[PDB]
């Protein structure tokens, strides 16, 4: 799976291990091994949720299966409440867009998970 | 819905209150709440279009509903004259991708919006 | 198409060139004029691939069409050895996302290509 967070937090706030904890954290959710999860933040960005330019948060979870309905209203608890608490970003401004990709669709080490 | 704009031009040139422009303008075209509304603007990449480093933009809208072919060309003509006026990138070097997202995809405050 | 490479590697690790290259050797891939081709390169990112921030990147190829099983294979096979000649990243260290965009959702130049 791969998980993207894009802020306007500064990078300064984004603590060391911040990856290595979503790296964990995720492998737990989606029961996967954590050396098949990929973790990218972005910090320092210049965007605006709601018109307002306080800390705020875009994100994009993607995986080989491990989505749906019930799996992303638990994923959204678990990422809002790493990015609460790490990043000081209030819930209301995290947009967490979910994929369920075909393995036809990932490539990697020279080829494709299909 | 979220907008999100990366292009080579140079941070300097992305005009005061362009992200509130942004989000004013996106809120009457696709007729949904600004509150809702996140912009992001990526300055300073490193890209190419046709092989050309001149001054270009890669763009995406992502919303739940309000994606269609009349309403996409609508968007494009709006976006790529804010583009062109705002941060002088010719409309023929910019690409937006549209994405209709089912509602159970979108996570936000700790659940989705299904 | 699209291409779009996020690494941790440093800007100055990317060769000069790099850009062209790749428009280059993806408008071969592809049989898209790379007149049509944009490609994006985000070095010195925040990331991290299996628990561990030795290089890697996380890339994405959008394209109308010319996406499917047998092809994606041949784009991974070629990608990844370009990150890996000219970036030192390890293939088993790269994810791409293959996305099949329908033209009514690609918009450019004030319009949409539907
Ligand atoms: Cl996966
Ligand atoms: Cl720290
Ligand atoms: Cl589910
Ligand atoms: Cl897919
Ligand atoms: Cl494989
Ligand atoms: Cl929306
Ligand atoms: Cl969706
Ligand atoms: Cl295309
Ligand atoms: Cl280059
Ligand atoms: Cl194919
Ligand atoms: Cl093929
Ligand atoms: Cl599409």
């Amino acid at each position: 799976p791969m998980f993207i967070v894009n802020t306007n937090v500064p990078r300064a706030s984004v603590p060391d291990g911040f990856l290595s904890e979503l790296t964990q954290q995720l492998a737990q959710a989606t029961g996967k091994p954590p050396q098949y999860i990929a973790v990218h933040v972005v910090p320092d960005q210049l965007m605006a949720f709601g018109g307002s330019s306080e800390p705020c948060a875009l994100c994009s979870l993607h995986s080989i299966g491990k989505i749906g309905g019930a799996q992303n209203r638990s994923y959204s608890k678990l990422l809002c409440g790493l990015l609460a608490e790490r990043l000081r970003i209030s819930p209301d401004r995290v947009y967490i867009n979910y994929y369920d990709m075909n393995a036809a669709n990932v490539g990697w080490n020279n080829s494709t998970f299909a």
